[PDB]
């Protein structure tokens, strides 16, 4: 239930942030990717519509996992780059 930032990266020529993170999960085997978002999104401002979740690996045994990010400038940066698959799983695009 604690996201610490561990770097956070300007890609200028792609348009998004970088963004690698911890998140803290004590009782969990795994932490809740949305929940994880939106905690994410708050801590750094970033627009939801706009971010992408790449992964968040936990370990066993572990309250640490290990999360990375891209949060682009604008949708359409983020329509150029992510492929529909991804954007469709992760519920940033909804499929007709």
């Amino acid at each position: 239930m604690e996201i610490k930032v561990t770097e956070i990266r300007e890609n200028k020529l792609l348009g998004r942030k970088e963004i690698y993170f911890d998140v803290l999960h004590e009782g969990e085997p795994t932490p809740s990717r949305e929940a994880v978002k939106g905690k994410l999104v708050a801590m750094l401002d970033l627009d939801p519509n706009t971010t992408v979740i790449q992964y968040i690996r936990s370990y066993f045994g572990s309250n640490v996992s290990k999360g990375y990010a891209k949060a682009y400038e604008t949708r359409e940066r983020m329509l150029y780059i992510e492929p529909e698959y991804i954007l469709v799983r992760d519920g940033l695009v909804q499929k007709q």
